[PDB]
């Protein structure tokens, strides 16, 4: 996250992290035994970390479970991005408490003008890799389809919304990718791509959630 602050221990109980060995991306937990996240974050050996603030030191309340399977949207475009969603069950369910809770799929998508809390343990530099030890988080806007369209014309499905700063300095970056947008306590992103981080005029490009929620419960409920 580039100009975000730091958010304090686990303030954000539904962020976990994808670990191969290193944290790789951000996910989601939904309910006890599933978490969502990009499926360009789709890997074998992967192994959730959740409760987790400073991923390089175990702190207590943290809960590492692997991964039973990874559903990678069927429909998912590794050129386009265009339905970069994966959804990740659980060998076992995890134990919900006030450190560790799920976070609540919506009814109805976001407008524009939403602010949101985009979280994440990724690059803080536009220019640059500096990987921070604890969570971060950025409080930006959700921007009309218009100005994300104009930012990147040709690019944009109705699977995607931008969210951030057209003036640069605040924005997700590499290592968040997978991760939560939440508006009004509700999972209305998964941070997907953008040109650079915090660039002017270059937002960032997240996956609309409110468009795969049957999907999401229908996937669930058969496996
Ligand atoms: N500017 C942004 N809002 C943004 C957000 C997420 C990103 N994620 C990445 C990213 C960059 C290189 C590699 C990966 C990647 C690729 C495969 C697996 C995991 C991560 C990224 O997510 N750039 C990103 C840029
Ligand atoms: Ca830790
Ligand atoms: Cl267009």
């Amino acid at each position: 996250i580039v100009g975000g602050y730091t958010c304090g221990a686990n303030t954000v109980p539904y962020q976990v992290s994808l670990n191969s060995g290193y944290h790789f991306c951000g996910g989601s937990l939904i309910n006890s035994q599933w978490v969502v996240s990009a499926a360009h974050c789709y890997k074998s050996g992967i192994q959730v970390r959740l409760g987790e603030d400073n991923i390089n030191v175990v702190e207590g309340n943290e809960q590492f479970i692997s991964a039973s399977k990874s559903i990678v949207h069927p429909s998912y475009n590794s050129n386009t991005l265009n339905n970069d969603i994966m959804l990740i069950k659980l060998k076992s369910a995890a134990s919900l408490n006030s450190r560790v809770a799920s976070i609540s799929l919506p009814t109805s998508c976001a407008s524009a003008g939403t602010q949101c809390l985009i979280s994440g343990w990724g690059n803080t530099k536009s220019s640059g890799t500096s990987y921070p030890d604890v969570l971060k988080c950025l409080k930006a806007p959700i921007l009309s389809d218009s100005s994300c369209k104009s930012a990147y014309p040709g690019q944009i499905t109705s699977n995607m919304f931008c969210a951030g700063y057209l003036e640069g300095g605040k924005d997700s970056c590499q290592g968040d990718s997978g991760g939560p947008v939440v508006c009004s306590g509700k999972l209305q992103g998964i941070v997907s791509w953008g040109s650079g981080c915090a660039q002017k005029n270059k937002p960032g490009v997240y996956t609309k959630v409110c468009n795969y929620v049957s999907w999401i419960k229908q996937t669930i409920a058969s496996n």
